[PDB]
DNA sequence: TCTAGGGTCCTAGGACCC
DNA sequence: CTAGGGTCCTAGGACCC
């Protein structure tokens, strides 16, 4: 049938929390991320900072050259987790059909809801208002028949706005809809499509499905389908973690193995008490290490393993260091597990 | 500018299992 | 009358947050 899906997205999440807890900011360029000292990257920035072009995933050195007066914050994660849990409770007030995508995002299947006369608009509006009141955080929302259009509409009226796409508005909306606006379509994909003369969903509607399946596989099918406005993806609410890892980037050096091992020794206690939280007996289908080199190239080494143990990680990391390092310096060391199925 | 720390899913080359 | 099909490892890419 036709569903009423709602995507909720917190506006400038981290920076919003930090500004909420410190009004001395608010009107100044702030950003959450690591220092150029410790080779950091911007997690997110507030709007005054974005005015200078400060983006997420931007190297802090690049952001400081764009915004010399950028105030750099480290990040208060628990303060984000409380907000996330809170807004999720707020979501649960309206339905059980809830698929959290992160801390500040969630899909809601709100069709069978009898809350605001079956209106997803008033429901989303009330969720945003409730969030505003109970958290002093602002939020934006997308309302759509399917998921990806709810996600797209979620960004069309931010900050503190919501956008609604009706089944009757879908075809007109799809025609001049750039493929890069579709979730799952990043720079590489969009450049591939662009090179193939495809920019919009309307461009894809007049395309051969067989060709798309050839050049992209599943991605081609999904591209064609959502270009048609088809997204049979159902809001899950039973979704679970499929991995946990602990990795770190240094100022650098480490060209010696003892340094890598020391860093592993300092990384393992945390891989423990993060895994212990969601399986006290330390489950594990696979275990592994990751190394990132000075050329920014990285390698991972995992293996079938029955239970978390430091020694094996150290051995594997020794083999990765011995065989794949190639005399290169290492900027990052990482540990990783994979968990089991139910 | 000099590029985090988390995760998701997808593919694929080769190794097994039958 | 040497096994191809399918599943599993496992390393890596693209992507999102
Ligand atoms: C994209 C991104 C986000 N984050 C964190 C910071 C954000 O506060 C949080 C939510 O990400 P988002 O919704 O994609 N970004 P935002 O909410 O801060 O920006 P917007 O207001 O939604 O436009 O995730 C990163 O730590 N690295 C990233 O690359
Ligand atoms: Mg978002
Ligand atoms: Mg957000």
């Amino acid at each position: 049938g036709s569903r009423k899906i709602i995507h909720v997205d917190m506006d400038c999440f981290f920076a919003a929390v930090e500004m909420r807890d410190n009004p001395a900011l608010r009107d100044i360029p702030i950003a959450i991320g690591g220092s150029r000292e410790r080779r950091g990257v911007i997690s997110t920035a507030n709007y005054p900072a974005r005015k200078f072009g400060v983006r997420s995933a931007m190297p802090t050195g690049m952001a400081l050259a764009l915004c010399p007066h950028l105030t750099l914050l480290p990040g208060r994660f628990d303060a984000y987790k409380e907000a996330s849990n809170h807004i999720r409770e707020i979501f649960s007030r309206y339905t059980s059909r809830i698929e959290p995508l992160s801390l500040d995002e969630a899909y809601l299947d709100v069709t069978d809801s009898v809350h605001c006369h079956g209106s997803a608009t008033l429901i989303a509006q009330e969720i945003r208002q409730t969030i505003f009141n109970e958290l002093q955080l602002t939020a934006s929302a997308g309302v759509a028949p399917v998921k990806f259009l709810a996600k797209i509409a979620s960004d069309m009226n931010k900050p503190n706005g919501q956008f609604v796409i009706t089944p009757a508005e879908v075809p007109a909306f799809l025609q001049t809809l750039p493929l890069a606006k579709i979730p799952g379509v990043g720079k590489v994909s969009a450049a591939k499509l662009e090179a193939m003369g495809l920019r919009t969903c309307g461009d894809v509607q007049a395309c051969d499905l067989v060709m798309l399946l050839k050049r992209f596989g599943k991605f081609g099918r999904i591209l064609w389908e959502r270009s048609q406005g088809i997204d049979e993806r159902d809001v899950n609410s039973e979704r679970l973690r499929k991995s946990v890892g602990v990795e770190r980037t240094m100022a650098e050096d480490i060209h010696h193995w003892s340094e890598c091992e020391a860093i592993i020794e300092r990384l393992y206690p945390e891989l423990e008490r993060r895994l212990a939280k969601v399986k006290p007996d330390l489950l594990i289908a696979r275990q592994g290490v990751k190394l990132k080199f000075d050329d920014f190239q990285q390698t991972t080494q995992e293996h079938v393993w029955p239970r978390l143990n430091k020694a094996d990680l150290i051995a594997t990391a020794r083999k990765t260091w011995d065989e794949r390092r190639g005399g290169r310096g290492v900027r990052l060391v990482g540990l990783h597990v994979t968990l089991l199925d139910p």
